[PDB]
């Protein structure tokens, strides 16, 4: 029972990786955003990736093919990796401005209280920053 | 009384270690590399291994701690490598085996330029490198 | 009453890891280095006021006598932060003979294990804030 909430969210995750928005992910942006969270697929390993959800044969994710690519790479069941790549400082913490940070990181403009509305709403000891059950509580 | 080869050669290497080109090596990326040459040391190993070295207490692999590195541990275990770069099995090194594993070391070479190394480290002419090529390459 | 000359050596052998070309004296560069292999970067005026402390008789550097004098006297917080490398609150076996071995006093696993064990008051293995201020 497709939704259009899901589908908002699924243009989300698409923005997250299509950098130039043309409506197809390149080898360049998906290897861009996987450096971003502390990997290092080669030019190789990122083809490979695309070529085994590739429909049309050019070497480029478009949404059908991206929303494939979730289905067969996502799983219910490397997190402290993730938190480590958000907790910049490493604390122990992920503060307003480390998660503004990374979002920034992702091509995603937010405002201050945009932020801290996001901190907010995943912190639950109320401490102002995410520890990492929060941190994994928001991430599933 | 160093010179600029030299340089280039020591930052080579460097680079094949350094993946995130940050400019140092941490015990996720000193693993990876290992484990690409078919070995698997844990995460208590590499941390030694880089304790021996470290002269700013991080953890982490320097150009200057890399080098030292080289003058402690290299000597004047190669059968295990060979293997490794051998993907048929079949006891030579082809053109496509030598770049995949210059791919898998974050390398990125050209067709002609693989060509050239063959050229260099095939003594016998026939296009492949066997296991007392293999070795001879390693100290040239 | 006088000292042992183990106890003597164990002083020149705690003095030896600052002092390490070996010529009886610490000079700012040797106290950096010592930090840096600690983690810290302090700067030159740091060092030399580090240095001007300990130095009571003004030559610049720090000798034997003047590091006794520094080991008869004894936040810590700091110290405890760069013991816990992993930043987790507590000092693990492993962050204990890294930085003792950085230091200058290579320390086996086994000998690790037992004296963390020793210094271990509630019994998980790792020493917290209040046992590292609690044996400092
Ligand atoms: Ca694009
Ligand atoms: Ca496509
Ligand atoms: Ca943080
Ligand atoms: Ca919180
Ligand atoms: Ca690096
Ligand atoms: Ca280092
Ligand atoms: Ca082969
Ligand atoms: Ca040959
Ligand atoms: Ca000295
Ligand atoms: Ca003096
Ligand atoms: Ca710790
Ligand atoms: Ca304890």
């Amino acid at each position: 029972k497709l939704t259009e909430e899901q589908i908002s969210e699924f243009k989300e995750a698409f923005s997250l990786f299509d950098k130039d928005g043309d409506g197809t992910i390149t080898t360049k942006e998906l290897g861009t955003v996987m450096r971003s969270l502390g990997q290092n697929p080669t030019e190789a390993e990122l083809q490979d990736m695309i070529n085994e959800i590739d429909t049309d044969g050019n070497g480029t994710i478009d949404f059908p093919e991206f929303l494939t690519l979730m289905a067969r790479k996502l799983k219910d069941t490397e997190l402290i990796e993730a938190f480590r790549v958000f907790d910049r400082d490493g604390d122990g913490y992920i503060s307003a401005d480390e998660l503004r940070h990374v979002m920034t990181n992702l091509g995603e403009k937010l405002t201050n209280e945009e932020v801290d509305e996001m901190i907010r709403e995943a912190d639950i000891d109320g401490d102002g920053q995410i520890n990492y059950e929060e941190f994994v509580k928001m991430m599933i």
